[PDB]
């Protein structure tokens, strides 16, 4: 046989997981008919279990006295989207979900979209919760607009309430639809109709191509029609290669470890095996057996075979996620398409109490590994490395898991704006003469000149030209950037310059490293006149939102510390691409989605300091060291 890589998406609470566990029982019965739960083996991760929902993409694989296959169970809601995308970035076809009230959810839309551009050969809906107020007319109306998929055929309905019965039919309509696809069919349709078998092939070819697609309906709760559905889903949906017998080609699948008893690993074969050594980036694989996934639980395997498909319950270190198993066939599988899951919003993560720091450091490593997008990045202002999560939703769960394994507890907000304090206005002071230091005359002088916006100016020479004060202007740049940021208000040198000369030496006095100390001192005095330029935070924060919400979106933007620029309506939607200060990203992002329900989207940086418009109430954070320079400064102030 073969199988077929299929995932399961859709909004929250719409049966995604249960429907999954279902396909397991339906296509099996090797000792189970429904298996209690409530909770089971599919979602074995604590919390995921004790919690209720699956915050991590599952990974199932059922089979029958005919064939088998795997699966990937994504999580609903947001925040976790970044772990849902990773699953989708493998899987060819997506079993879209849709519960009763789930009348065209927010994710029911998107899943289907990605797949349409990726190549997903077929995407399949499954209305769940046909309990009450479960029309049939409503399902199709929603479908046709959203999924915008090609007008398929029917049917799948009959009876009402307790009298509800499974049905479908609609041959003529199907013929008509298929007609669009083939000229030959139309002619026959106009005069004849042909057969069904061949028409079934036309549809099946179109589904693997990423064009045609059919949807089956069959309730869910009472899980009746469940068992036919499972048969029918597996039917048209497998692979190729296999047939022959040779070469193993695969794509190391994710599946990170845990705390309790280390972890495992899984890869998919599409015409390969499992054993021997290995290859790829000079490195030995090391194996002690082949692989062979299994329904219930997954255990080692003696042997497998070519064109074999399953999961390997192993793999650990000396490797990593997304790993290409060299080779021959893996490079081609990389011609499907990506989705730069773009993680937009983010927050500040801070270690915590001393006791909590030991665990923190280890935590930050483990949370990063169990994530393919856990960009662990460290800031300069603090020795703490902020977390990179498409949202806190991930970060809640991330402190919950940790609270067990390693054990820790930190905070989750965003951070600081460096301050910059690169105002404009203008000022100039200098140059010393000698004192608590020891002239050491070195006159000095800095002609501060605000400027316009977007030039980072800087400078400058001065001078005399004779090595001296050369590397000295070096010391310059130094102390420069130095307070440039760290300082009174802790800014980041940006928009200013300087220049001077002198003087005295050829014996002693100490006119070397001392200059570096002096430089800062001079800048400080100019502070009183500086002000403490916030800077200018905005970018363009540019909001992509629907034509209907954008008016009210624009009234809310001025209240929300944002500016607006015009917004042209592009089709059914709009873009309302504007500027503003900088964030709060969170503030910016919340409101948009809020009065939009769930049908917002946005991103974009921009850069630029020109701003400062933020008053004060703060402006601080440093500083530095270096006896000399430091001793000198303190005296100077006196
Ligand atoms: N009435 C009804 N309720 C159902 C049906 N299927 C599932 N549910 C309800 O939903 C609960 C859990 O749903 P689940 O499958 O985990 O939802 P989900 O799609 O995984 C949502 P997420 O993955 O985002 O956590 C069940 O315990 C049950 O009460 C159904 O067909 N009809």
């Amino acid at each position: 046989k073969i199988i077929n890589i299929g995932v399961l998406a859709h909004v929250d609470a719409g049966k995604t997981t249960l429907t999954e566990s279902l396909l397991y029982n339906s296509g099996a019965i090797t000792e189970l008919g429904s298996v209690d739960k409530g909770t089971t083996r599919t979602d074995n991760t604590l919390l995921e279990r004790q919690r209720g929902i699956t915050i991590q993409t599952g990974i199932t694989s059922f089979q029958w006295e005919n064939t088998k296959v795997n699966i990937i169970d994504t999580p609903g809601h947001m925040d976790f989207l970044a772990e849902v995308y990773r699953s989708l970035s493998v899987l060819d076809g997506a079993i879209l979900l849709i519960s009763a009230k789930d009348g065209v959810q927010a994710q029911t839309r998107i899943l289907f979209h990605a797949l349409r551009k990726m190549g997903i050969p077929t995407i399949f809906f499954i209305n769940k919760i046909d309990q009450n107020g479960i029309d049939l007319s409503t399902v199709y109306q929603d479908i046709k607009e959203k999924l915008s998929a090609e007008i398929v055929i029917k049917q799948k309905v009959e009876l009402y309430p307790n009298v509800c019965v499974t049905n479908f039919t609609e041959s003529e309509q199907w013929d008509t639809v298929i007609e669009g696809n083939d000229d030959l069919l139309e002619k026959y349709m106009s005069g004849k109709s042909l057969e069904a078998l061949e028409l079934e092939q036309e549809e099946s070819i179109r589904f693997q191509n990423c064009s045609l697609f059919p949807l089956y309906h069959g309730s869910a709760k009472s899980n009746i029609g469940i068992d036919n559905l499972i048969e029918v889903i597996t039917n048209k949906f497998y692979s190729s290669t296999h047939r022959g017998p040779s070469e193993l080609c695969g794509n190391v699948f994710k599946i990170e470890y845990t705390k309790k008893r280390q972890r495992l690993a899984y890869i998919r074969l599409y015409s390969g095996v499992l054993h021997l050594r290995d290859s790829v980036r000079v490195s030995e694989k090391e194996k002690i057996k082949v692989t062979e996934m299994y329904t219930s639980i997954n255990g080692e395997l003696c042997k497998i075979d070519r064109a074999y498909s399953g999961e390997i319950v192993i793999l650990q270190n000396e490797f990593l996620k997304l790993n290409s198993v060299l080779g021959d066939t893996k490079l081609l599988p990389q011609r499907k398409k990506i989705e730069n899951p773009h993680p937009l919003l983010q927050t500040t993560v801070e270690p915590s109490k001393p006791e909590q720091r030991e665990m923190l450091l280890d935590a930050l490593l483990e949370i990063s590994d169990s994530d393919p997008l856990l960009r662990y990045y460290v800031d300069s202002t603090t020795h703490e490395i902020i977390l990179s999560f498409l949202g806190k939703v991930q970060m809640e769960v991330i402190s919950a898991l940790l609270q067990e394994k390693y054990h820790v507890e930190i905070e989750l907000k965003e951070p600081t704006v460096i301050y910059m304090e690169r105002p404009l206005k203008n000022a100039e002071y200098t140059i010393h003469i000698e004192v608590p230091p020891n002239p050491f005359w070195a006159s000095i002088g800095l002609s501060v000149s605000p400027l316009p916006l977007g030039s980072g100016m800087q400078y400058e020479s001065s001078v005399s030209l004779g090595y001296l004060n050369q590397s000295f202007q070096n010391a310059v740049m130094e102390g420069i950037r130095y307070g440039c940021e760290q300082g009174l208000y802790g800014w980041n040198v940006t928009d200013c310059k300087i220049c001077f000369k002198y003087g005295l030496y050829y014996s002693p006095v100490s006119t070397p490293a001392d200059f570096r100390m002096l430089a800062p001192i001079v800048l400080e005095q100019v502070l009183k006149k500086a002000g403490t330029e916030l800077l200018e935070p905005y970018l363009s924060f540019k909001i992509y939102a629907p034509q209907e919400y954008l008016s009210r979106a624009y009234n809310d933007a001025p209240k929300y510390c944002a500016n607006i620029v015009d917004t042209q309506l592009k089709n059914n939607e709009v873009i309302l691409s504007g500027e503003i200060p900088a964030r709060c990203i969170q503030e910016y992002r919340s409101d948009l989605t809020f009065f939009t329900n769930g049908r917002s989207v946005c991103l974009t940086e921009l850069k630029g300091y020109h701003v400062t418009t933020g008053e004060p109430v703060c402006q601080p954070r440093r500083p530095n060291s270096r006896i000399d320079k430091v001793r000198y400064m303190f005296n100077k102030i006196t």
